[PDB]
């Protein structure tokens, strides 16, 4: 599963959490926080090839 | 399944929780706050690559 | 699985956290803290060659 | 696995830490302390041949 | 596996930690301090012939 505390995104910035999978993914994920200014993009967790491209 | 706590957009911005998937994951989600200012956007939870195109 | 414990992105920053392959990989991740500012840009986890490329 | 404590990356600077590798690598990684001011580039952890070219 | 304590890098210096290689060493490093400063280049670890050139 995946637990997500706190994420903040501030002025058009991009952050995703999780994971993209062709296939459904058998890990546990653990978030704390993530504060995000004046359009920054971030990632948490995992892409898949695939998913990618 | 898939708990919320919190999630809050202001101006424009655009937030997804949970899972979009051709198949039915049986995992489960914990969320606990997200906050989208000026048209921010953020992704929690999982995409499935078949569902993302 | 991956730990996020707190990572920052101040103006127009990009941070990734976690691996990026073709294939789910099984290995544990723990994370501290990041601080990215003036747009500076971050690695954190694994990446894949055919993901790369 | 492996595990990152701090790493600081200040005015349009790239730190990179973990391994990119077409294959997934079996060893820890542990990370202190890195900082990175003026637009200064780190690498730490490994990279294969394939991946980088 | 790989540790590593604390580097830094001033004013576009670049700073290289772990091994390059095509295949995956099986090897431990041990990292203390590394302070670089001007613009200056340094290199820890090893570094495989095939990936160099």
């Amino acid at each position: 599963g995946q637990k997500f505390g706190e994420m903040k995104t501030d002025d058009h910035s991009i952050a995703m959490q999780g994971i993209v999978g062709v296939a459904q993914p058998g890990v546990d994920q653990s978030f704390g926080s993530l504060t995000t200014t004046k359009s920054s993009r971030a990632f948490q967790g995992q892409m898949d090839a695939g998913s990618f491209s």
